C-alpha cells in the first residue's frame, strides 16, 4: 500500500562506492516516517562548542506514474 | 534507538539553488554531508537502473548497496558538519 514517493532534487544521494562521487535521485518506500536534521558545531561558548540541529524540510511528492521514474536512482526503504 | 555513522561512501548531497533573497546561486555545486542515523525501524538502500526495455512495462534493476555504518561513542568522532536522519 505504501506508494513510492519522490524526494525533490535538492536532496540527493552521493555514492562514492559505485565510481567516484555520483549524485543519485532518491525514492522513498516509506513504512515509517522520516525527518532530516542539519547539524553544525556553531553554538560556541568561551571554552566549548555545542551542536545545533536545524531541521531540513524535505518536499516529497508521491509518484503518480512509474513512467516518471528516472533511468537511474536509489531506493531508500523504511520498514 | 542508537546512533550509527554511515561511512563516507554514502553521503547526502544538498544544493542551495538560490540564496535567502532568491539570488540565483547556480554553478556552485552540491554540498556533501556525512550521514548519521537515529535508526529505529531498520533501513535499506538499493541502486536502481532501468531494464527490460521491451516497452510493455518499465522495469528496474535493483542492486543492493552495502551500507557500512559504525556505531559512534565519542564527540570528537563527530564531524563539525553532518546530517542526522531520524526514523521511527
Ligand atoms: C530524505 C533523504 C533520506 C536519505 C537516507 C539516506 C540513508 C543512507
Amino acid at each position: 500500500h505504501p506508494a513510492l514517493r519522490l524526494v525533490d532534487p535538492q536532496i540527493q544521494l552521493a555514492v562514492t562506492r559505485m565510481v567516484g562521487p555520483k549524485v543519485y535521485p532518491i525514492i522513498l518506500r516509506l513504512g515509517s516516517p522520516l525527518s532530516l536534521n542539519m547539524a553544525r558545531k556553531t553554538l560556541n561558548s568561551l571554552e566549548d562548542k555545542a551542536f545545533q540541529l536545524t531541521p531540513i524540510a524535505v518536499q516529497m511528492t508521491k509518484l503518480a506514474t512509474t513512467e516518471e521514474l528516472p533511468d537511474e536512482f536509489v531506493v531508500v526503504t523504511v520498514k
